């Protein structure tokens, strides 16, 4: 409906399989009459590291450099590098928040991680206290929308990889749901580069089909037991 | 003696406690007559991007730019950055490889995962198939000494963060399993910002001490069962 989403994109190539997933998702929500934005990271050139460059006013204490004290206190006197800024804006406005990356060894390729580390920084997305249920995104969604070279037997309990829920932990709880963030259930796209044509063009419109109706979702627990069981 | 030490070290400012905890490292392993070797990912302002300017000369298939393709053909034919095969050389002649980061998102901050994105390709760490067991860095250690913000009871199975376990999971089973390596277990180094001076000193020599009989330690069973398990 009446809404924003931002994708935060992480792919460096257009005719990907993510770059496939995350125009269906722009092509469905546009066509739902959303407001949307995509953060295509790569493209932009994404500058992951967390460094002194990212403040640039007087440091709090210019002769030991802690970057989370710093960034606090930067994003406060409003003194951060303006690539975060511009970030924090599109999530700010944002009501969802879609990411959508394969998975590198576990997690988000490292052009993501650092957006995660720079752009949701104490004052804006959290503080302490104002974390977890507390945390400074209250009221927004948030979804991962992930590729996997492995199959989805692999990513099972007795599978190789272990089930796909445990490596989502560090993400949905240690980050999302630590800013605030209701999470919705992650789409995973298992082995794309393995699956045939009709399996591709399924799990494509699998997707999209999802987006139609995701308003209408309600949020996964975010708890330990979601995603480990027991 | 004779042992290669390889660290690989993320954080921004040498008088921090991740730098002591580093030099600690280096002049104990130094003492004892190890050969040792330090990555300085920030001093070295090493590239986290997965880009198609780690391949150098021309592209496998310049029309559809693949990553993990793409990288594991200039493995092959020697043809990957220097950067890149710089930090291959010192892994391949280490013994043990020790990580010593500040936990940034329940995971490394970005410039340590793109380390272990970019260095750690096909056909060097791993091959498809060739993994966990049949993982090509079979025979060496590695071990995460991570510091955190959040308390030691903050990381429990019923405290807020979940058991320091659960996030280990994508480092030491997805990243570090995955290669082969044998997983020494972690030191974690709970909550320094909030001191005191004298337990800080205290975190530091257990870790001074912990390095003299690193050499006689039993890998962990490195499961599902040891991360989420009873
Ligand atoms: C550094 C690194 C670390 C990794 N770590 C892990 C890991 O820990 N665990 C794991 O499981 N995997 C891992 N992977 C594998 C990675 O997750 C997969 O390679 C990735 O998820 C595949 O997605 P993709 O978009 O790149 O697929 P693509 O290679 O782009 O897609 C596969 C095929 O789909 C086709 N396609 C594109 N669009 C469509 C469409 N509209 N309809 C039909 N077909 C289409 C493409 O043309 C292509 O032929 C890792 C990879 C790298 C490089
Ligand atoms: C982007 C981001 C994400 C984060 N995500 C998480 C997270 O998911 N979970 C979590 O728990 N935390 C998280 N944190 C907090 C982070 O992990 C801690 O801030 C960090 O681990 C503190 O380690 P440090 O080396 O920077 O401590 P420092 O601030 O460098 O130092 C601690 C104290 O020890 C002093 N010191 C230095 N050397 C010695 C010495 N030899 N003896 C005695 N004292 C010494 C320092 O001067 C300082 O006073 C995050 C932080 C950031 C910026
Ligand atoms: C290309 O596929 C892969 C590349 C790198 C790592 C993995 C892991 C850790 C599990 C998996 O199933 N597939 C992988
Ligand atoms: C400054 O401390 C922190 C910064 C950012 C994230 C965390 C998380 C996820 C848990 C925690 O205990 N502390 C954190
Ligand atoms: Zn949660
Ligand atoms: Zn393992």
């Amino acid at each position: 409906a009446g809404k924003k989403v931002l994708i935060v994109y992480a792919h460096q190539e257009p005719k990907s399989f993510n770059g496939s997933l995350k125009n269906v998702a722009v092509d469905e929500l546009s066509r739902q009459g959303c407001t949307v934005t995509v953060s295509d990271l790569y493209a932009m050139n994404f500058e992951p590291r967390a460094t002194d460059k990212d403040i640039t006013g007087t440091l709090s204490n210019p002769e030991v450099f802690n970057y989370g004290v710093e960034t606090h206190e930067a994003y406060k006197q409003r003194s951060l590098a303006s690539d975060i800024t511009d970030e924090q804006k599109k999530v700010r406005e944002a009501d969802l928040v879609i990411f959508q990356f394969p998975l590198y060894w576990f997690s988000v390729p490292a052009i993501l991680k650092g957006w995660m580390d720079r752009v949701l920084c104490q004052g804006f997305a959290f503080d302490i206290p104002g974390f977890y249920d507390s945390g400074l995104l209250q009221g927004k969604l948030a979804l991962l929308s992930v590729t996997t070279g492995g199959t989805a037997e692999m990513y099972t309990k007795t599978g190789v990889n272990g089930d796909s829920r445990y490596f989502l932990w560090p993400l949905q709880h240690g980050t999302l749901h630590f800013c605030g963030f209701k999470v919705l259930a992650p789409q995973i796209s298992f082995a794309p580069e393995i699956a045939s044509e009709e399996e591709r063009k399924g799990m494509v419109a699998a997707w999209s089909q999802r987006l139609q109706t995701i308003w209408k979702e309600e949020p996964i627990p975010c708890t330990a037991h979601w995603h480990f069981g027991q």
